[PDB]
């Protein structure tokens, strides 16, 4: 079983991509990170910053999570991210995604020792 921290890395970390805004970025990313194997994950955000920078957010601004928990943190700086969401023509096993790149703050839920990201709550 994949650890929570490892799952967050696989689903939300893409530090090296040079095509964060390419229309086909999401189709490729979602497939490669195994988010379209048994079904199409409807929504997923990829962060284009170093793992160290994203992990550092767990020590930044403490804010409430959408679900009410208090273990969420908002990055002080804006980060390059890409939102991947299924389009209308998307239909497993033929998943299709719209790619929307943006530069804003990320909010992640953190836990454990080391205290690291385990959930991507939202971006602002």
């Amino acid at each position: 079983k994949e650890t929570a921290a490892a799952k967050f890395e696989r689903q939300h970390m893409d530090s090296s991509t040079s095509a964060a805004s390419s229309s086909n970025y999401c189709n490729q990313m979602m497939k490669s990170r195994n988010l379209t194997k048994d079904r199409c994950k409807p929504v997923n955000t990829a962060v284009h910053e170093s793992l160290a920078d994203v992990q550092a957010v767990c020590s930044q601004k403490n804010v409430a999570c959408k679900n009410g928990q208090t273990n969420c943190y908002q990055s002080y700086s804006t980060m390059s991210i890409t939102d991947c969401r299924e389009t209308g023509s998307s239909k497993y096993p033929n998943c299709a995604y719209k790619t929307t790149q943006a530069n804003k703050h990320i909010i992640v839920a953190c836990e454990g020792n080391p205290y690291v990201p385990v959930h991507f709550d939202a971006s602002v």
